[PDB]
């Protein structure tokens, strides 16, 4: 059986982001909840979040982000060989969103599939995209994070009601002059699968329509407990596998899960004080799979981070799964 | 002046073993013909299905997957301590999150390993197999678990004379790892998102959740469209697999199309022109269409029945939902 290969040096050629129009203030979700506006900010670091419209979906937003990621890479849908969509909010057990976003982009026949890790979907997808390109299975791909979580949020669960938002962001991954994506370091803890979860599976609900509705529930104390003592290490491994020292990373894009925890990680990771740190979480909240892509994109528009900058990506979330890697913006 | 390290390791990889798990309950054509006036015999004729398996109420895509992996793992004489990652392919994990992967991994005594859920419609296995193969060659892992699981029973409309007799539950998994010589050829895949509705869930969960009093969702299948698609175009992709694998049609010993429909596969066997003695997966007869777990299961059956021996050169062609396909040539 033959063996093929592709460019051994791949890298992020661009980032396209799409953030819904509707801005949701805490007061807005603080109408049915008595969780003090200011408290949420100081606790999580969030001020506002974006919510998609009713006619939008994880998919529509996905294809839009790609349109932009495409334009920014100065590329055509004709240039993409495959697309990977990471999401946890495509409300169809089948068909997947990938082929639809593909046909929707014009590259209707290209290979593709949906990737579903926790909120750490992106890291896994970017890693797989690079793995497929080096294998000679594609040259240029799209990797998109999208989530329309608002519909899954219970306005009365004061512990997850202000954490999630909707949004999308894509990246174009292709051959590159010098490695622009380091080895993937990921993992999990399914023993704590319940940390972040949907409480009632759709089938149980369908055979009990009259009963309760399903909503995402988040056990912060545990998720953040795990993140605090686990992510710093996964972080060092990621840098260690990329061949870098904690002092060499210029931008740090951890999962926009909680500002305070991200800060703790900054110390533990031992990065330079002047290292730019994604804080997009402030006016976008937690977008699970789309978090990091949007975090990067936010850093670039402001110029806070510049193309070429050395970045450390660290995603963590539901099911209790994480994915981290070093890359160039 | 920054040098970001390149990683790699193990060019040669292959199927170390297969492990299947098919539910206990045998549902016959006559059973579903309790709510449908369709012709019994007509079912076996138009599809080639005699019976299918339905998992229990206390079973899930996740529970079946781990059972399969245990077997897949046993059969390779390995332990979770030997696996670096696991990929779960399915379309029937009724939870928007968490993914089934870490869960099933914990369930095997390897809670820390990497893993994710990948959905590519009925052809998720071929994609999942490719990814696992690409990750290993890339040094991101040395050995892996790829599991196909489907519990479609809960999604079938007993009164749908169009699909009611097609879908079924099950799970099969393979242990992917280093091998003496290439056991998994290059991955050929693609899709037709234009026919995204060919096979699908008629109503999304959020829309149903907002109107519980109204219509519950169900899987729907536009028979003709799928037939037309798969029956005439998978022969061409099968050729691409073999060509990419650097092999001749007359070299494949076992053909394993997605057990979607007899008539469709019988046409591909013809379009492919394989040695008359070439063995073809007919596992559909007593398991039906188990989507993502289809080809992996069909492999277990061929292997356990002796119809195919370890080492045979087989062509796998997955096709289905979203209208996506994934094929590759491997050694059993």
């Amino acid at each position: 059986i033959a063996t093929t290969s592709g460019a051994r040096s791949v890298g992020l050629l661009s980032v396209g982001a799409y953030r819904p129009e509707r801005v949701v203030t805490n007061d807005e979700i603080c109408q049915h909840i008595d969780s003090s506006d200011e408290w949420i900010y100081t606790r999580t670091g969030i001020k506002t979040r974006r919510f998609a419209a009713d006619d939008e979906s994880a998919a529509s937003m996905a294809t839009e982000a790609c349109r932009r990621a495409l334009s920014n890479a100065g590329l055509s849908a004709a240039d993409i060989d495959g697309v990977i969509v990471t999401t946890n909010t495509h409300f169809l057990q089948t068909p997947p969103a990938a082929p639809m976003v593909a046909a929707s982009l014009g590259a209707k026949g290209i290979l593709g599939f949906d990737l579903s890790a926790g909120c750490a979907g992106f890291g896994y997808a970017l890693g797989a995209a690079a793995d497929m390109i080096r294998g000679g299975g594609a040259a240029t791909m799209l990797v998109v994070g999208t989530e329309k979580l608002s519909p899954t949020i219970d306005m009365y669960d004061r512990g997850n009601c202000f954490i999630f938002a909707d949004g999308a962001a894509a990246v174009v991954v292709g051959e590159t002059p010098f490695q622009g994506i380091g080895p993937t370091v990921a993992g999990s803890d399914g023993e704590q699968a319940d940390a972040i979860r949907q409480d009632i599976d759709w089938i149980t609900f369908a055979q009990n329509p009259s009963g309760p509705r399903p909503f995402v529930r988040l056990e912060g104390p545990a998720v953040f407990r795990w993140a605090a003592f686990k992510m710093g290490d996964v972080g060092r491994r990621a840098m260690d596998a990329a061949g870098v020292r904690p002092d060499q990373i210029d931008v740090f894009v951890p999962h926009q899960a909680n500002s305070r925890i991200n800060e703790l990680l900054v110390k533990n990771l031992q990065l330079r004080p002047d290292a730019v740190v994604a804080n997009d979480i402030e006016h976008t909240g937690n977008t699970s799979a789309a978090s990091i892509p949007l975090a990067m994109a936010e850093l670039l528009t402001t110029g806070a981070a510049k193309p070429g900058d050395l970045a450390l990506l660290i995603g963590y979330g539901a099911g209790l799964s994480y994915a981290a890697q070093v890359v160039r913006m």
